[PDB]
């Protein structure tokens, strides 16, 4: 489908999962942002989630079927190819250490990865032509900010099977003979 | 379970177990605090325990149950992952060369694991909601330390196992019919 | 078949695909450029497609045939050796958020690598007297820019099989004897 | 045992080592020295040894016995563990070159290895309560001591093995009864 | 058989293939150096090819044989080691990219190498007193060079084998007597 | 113990070899040096062997034998240990380029190599108490010398495997008794 059509898709689930975690746990506000924008901006203070795409494999020998077209005399051979790609998913949360009602940024991470491998979600996203496969680590990873204190960014990577589609033209032929040699 | 709740019990527990441990060896006295501190901060010049969360592991396939709510004739599923996570305990201590009664930072790192590793506290914890697995192996690490003295800085890495609920709806059909060809 | 034949087979290979991939996605332009370029350049800023020669295997004992030279007396010994080379190909694009229509450089490096591992290619390049094996990754890496924008560089590896020829000179006999001795 | 009676023990074996060495190869004289002094120190140019904890290893599933407090009406449980707590231990000394009489400091480091392989050393330890394993490698590294005079550093690993002991409370039961339904 | 001779040998083979591939390929001139100059010197700016020892394995037990001399009744021992050695072989050319006529560094290691696995090189080179094994590798490397222009720099590995003697004294028995008890 | 006298056996036996070497390749002259001296001292111009100690293996479990003093009524437990002991040999020459008459610095390691493997001198070296293992490798390494002048040290490894012995005494015993009961 390449990367805009499954990035538009992703990001709409994204936003769902999010509404859904917001309902759940009770943080204040959440956006979703690629990782690696194009144009110089700033982090949001925001409880943000984060995603970006990295390396694909692409799973198989292709398959080609071949669609004639009467009026033209041709062939136009469909090539597909069933392609997986892993997408880094990771979160951003601030902890303010005088509020007794706690919420930590491992959690929204934990939910976003619990929504995603529910069997409702898979079923829903059957019908956006996209399947998800088993995720099997989270990590938290501690750096010191821009403020210096420190902070946790945990992270952990989710597999998107989809399929690809290309098009080309080719020949045919509507008869044949031979010759019989003894 | 989540975070918060897990983070006060095992607070709670690392309480009760330097109150033993004080005790069982005779401290001045004692602290409990967590790693990455969201604020600046100061250690303190106290037997101290440090605590930190390092990554997690999903362990196993989801499991899904099914709830039904008569009023609104809807189905709540409800998921459960069985997940692991991975805390690292570490220790604290200056030795006084003068002094003749010697005790060490790596003897209350070990104090405090093999209290963890009791079948009475495991019993008691198990009404906790988690379990504890066994622990392999305790290092000894030297550093220069701000007063350029030598200090030793004990640590090992515990396991504890829970449950994670999510909480989602689903449709609900009261009846069927079909259709018979031959 | 030595390097430069080669080059310039995969030069006008890459055009035909570039060409297609353009009709496919309506790109602004495109470029087919070497990465070690022997004068300095500076690069451009359009849709372009990198290659770049690196590793080179023998694959198997060589093998030598004969060829007789009536009027000079002589065999001339031809060795042939199957090569396998092994093509780096990436590519850049610079995404501009504000336009609606939105085609990522990933996408170019994935219609690139499928297009090589279509059937009808194979056909068409199997006359120009090599094949094709199977692409197993496509990789995703960000880097700064010269700008200090963020931006992505697709990569990938291909992999051509071809023959080399060498020719050598060597004596002939013509007769034989022997003596028997009991 | 914890740390402090064990290095204490492990001491006073170093000393009686040494002092057979001395015997043995004709020292000038010796010093044993921990290798982390939590104090400035300067070192000595004597024939040293030097000692230190590196790690530890729990070797097994704890054990617990039972002992019944018949005037409280309690349940002593004891924990106990076995442990290896492998030990690092070094020596240096510094090579004069015109004298008749040589000796090297890994001549030290062997005698001092020897010395704690012998089944006689082994049968005195064994009961001070705790017992040795082999060893298997020395090896030399070489310093370049204060800019001058490149130097000697032999080194080896030393594993005792003993046991650990943790003491809590327990309820105890003095009678038992049953309902029998059909 | 050590090591001036081997040198000597190797550049008169380097040069033949060298004139051989001057006539296959048409470069301008080329020029055989080694990669050890032990004084200072500045390279040359012609197709030129280097090589260089690596290292060295015994491969075999020594085998040992015994010759008499009569004259001083001593046995001469010969012993004898099949020595094999590793060669690294390097090619450099500055690409100019005006002329119509293209030829590679990597064609000329190509061909290079390929003279050496031919048949008839190799019947030749056992009269010389030395074999040569299988190559399975060629790399091509950029650097940035002198001028600040992109270049490769080719190279591959060769084996020699050859045979190692030195020669010793020993004593000799002319006769032999014995004793008999029951 | 016993490493000084072996070090002083290596340095004969090195000594031997040396001159066996120059006999048979005319060199100018040798000499024969220790690494890592204790004293600031220069390197020489002359070809040169260099040696040094790396790291010991005990190799087997240590075996006891008791020897009695009727005397003093005491056995002498003596302990034997069969350890292997790893010298690394290395050679260093200056190649003059305009003298005709040429010999490597792999050569005199070579040559070394193969004197210490021949049967001949591993039988007169067993009268001296230890025996020679075999040698697998040599490799060439590249110097840069006085900022100039490229050069080369050869190395390679040997291994010593001897006896060491240490000394104790124990109690002894000259009676027995029991009682016996049912």
């Amino acid at each position: 489908m390449f990367d805009g059509e499954l990035i538009a898709k992703l990001v709409v689930e994204l936003n769902a999962a999010m509404t859904s975690a917001q309902e759940a746990l009770q943080f204040p506000d959440f956006e979703v942002v690629q990782k690696a924008q194009p144009t110089q901006q700033g982090t949001s203070t925001r409880p943000t989630i984060f995603f970006q795409k990295l390396f694909d494999i692409p799973r198989g020998w292709p398959a080609t079927d071949w669609h004639l077209d009467n009026t033209a005399r041709k062939y136009v051979e469909i090539t597909r190819q069933h392609v997986e790609t892993t997408f880094q998913i990771s979160s951003l949360h601030w902890q303010n250490p005088e509020i007794t009602h706690v919420v930590t940024a491992s959690d929204i991470a934990n939910y976003v990865r619990a929504y995603f491998q529910a069997r409702s979600t898979i079923e829903r996203v059957k019908e956006l032509d996209f399947l998800i496969l088993r995720v099997s680590q989270i990590s938290n990873e501690a750096f010191e900010n821009d403020n210096h204190q420190f902070e946790f960014h945990p992270s952990f990577d989710m597999v998107v099977t989809y399929n690809q589609y290309i098009r080309l033209y080719e020949n045919a032929a509507y008869s044949a003979d031979g010759v019989l040699i003894g």
